[PDB]
C-alpha cells in the first residue's frame, strides 16, 4: 500500500456512509412532502364542509325569523 | 481502486443531491407556515358558526316558551 | 490542485451541512404531527356542529 492509498480508500468509505445517511434523509423528507400534499387537500375539503354548514345555518336563521 | 478525481466527482454529486434536498426543505417550511395560518382561519370560522348555532338554539327555546 | 486533505475537509463540511438539515427535518416531522392532530380536532368539531344543526332543523320542522 502506502499511507496515502489508505487514506483515499477510507475517504471513499466515509463518503459511502454519508450517502447512505443522506439517502435515509431523502426518504424522510419525501414522507414529509406526501403528508403536506395531504394537508393541502384536507384543508380544502374542511373549508368546503364549513361553507356548506354556513349556508345551511343561514337558511335556518331565515326560516327562524319567518316562523 | 478509486482515484482522487473519482472520489472528487462522487463527493460533488453527493453535495448536489443534498443541496437539492436543502432547497426542497425551503418549500416545505413555506407550506407549513401557510397551512398553520389556514388552520387558524378555519378554527375561527368554525368558532363563529358555533356561536350562530348557539344563538339559534336560544331563539328556539324562546319561541317554544 | 485537489489534495486528499482538501477532499477530507470538503467531506467534513458536507457532513456538517447534512447534519444540520437532519435536525430541521426532525423538527418538522414533530411539527407536522402536532399539526395533523390539530387538523383532526377541527374536523371533529365541524362534525359535532353538523349534528347540532341537524337537530335544530328537525326541531324547527316540528313547528
Amino acid at each position: 500500500e502506502a499511507e496515502a492509498e489508505v487514506t483515499l480508500r477510507e475517504l471513499q468509505e466515509a463518503l459511502e456512509e454519508e450517502v447512505l445517511t443522506r439517502q435515509s434523509l431523502s426518504r424522510e423528507m419525501e414522507a414529509i412532502r406526501t403528508d403536506n400534499q395531504n394537508f393541502a387537500s384536507q384543508l380544502r375539503e374542511a373549508e368546503a364542509r364549513n361553507r356548506d354548514l354556513e349556508a345551511h345555518v343561514r337558511q335556518l336563521q331565515e326560516r327562524m325569523e319567518l316562523l
